[PDB]
């Protein structure tokens, strides 16, 4: 599906990660050190530029996100 790089788009932007189990655009797992992108995690739906499937895993991930409070490379609305 999409690759490490997409992300990069939307830096100081918001998008939406959908949860699925299967077909997703990216598989993503979730870190506490050396990510490929710090992410802020939202509460609010609004402003999401794109939605895009993300699959939790814990082997083998697109991409290392580190959840991060202050100063992310993108926010992110989870649902």
């Amino acid at each position: 599906g999409y690759g490490k790089g997409y992300l990069a788009m939307f830096k100081n932007k918001k998008v939406r990660f959908k949860v699925v189990n299967s077909f997703p655009d990216l598989k993503v797992q979730f870190v506490t050190s050396f990510p490929d992108y710090k992410v802020k995690i939202s509460n609010s739906s609004s402003f999401c530029e794109e939605t895009i499937k993300i699959q939790v895993v814990t082997s083998f991930p697109d991409v290392k996100l580190q959840k991060v409070t202050s100063f992310g490379d993108f926010e992110a609305y989870i649902d």
